[PDB]
């Protein structure tokens, strides 16, 4: 009934209540799907728009799609999206340009 990426959203959200206007670059809307064991069983759509975490399976610029385990080490600077994408621990879709303009700003918001 619950998952541990939950957590990882739920921060994330409440930082990028934090950003301001006077540090920009690009921001585009961003889907994540979380998978059960090995299979889909959700998919969480990231707000740019309004600056807020909801759930819904309309499009986005990206795909992101990792276990919930998987999800969580990225979430908590504890594995690098990259790593984890090699060992096919994880992949993504979209614009491989963007998706990967996100590893560097982890840290200003992931």
């Amino acid at each position: 009934m619950s998952l541990k990426s939950d957590e990882v959203f739920a921060k994330i959200a409440k930082r990028l209540e934090s950003i301001d206007p006077a540090n920009r670059q690009v921001e585009h809307v961003y889907k994540f799907r979380i998978t059960q064991g090995g299979k889909v069983v959700k998919n969480w759509v990231m707000d740019l728009k309004n600056v807020k975490l909801v759930e819904s399976d309309d499009a986005a610029e990206a795909t992101l799609t990792m276990e919930d385990d998987i999800m969580f080490a990225i979430g908590t600077g504890a594995l690098p999206a990259k790593e984890a994408m090699a060992q096919d621990k994880m992949e993504v879709d979209g614009q491989v340009e963007l998706i990967f303009l996100l590893e560097p700003f982890i840290a200003s918001l992931k």
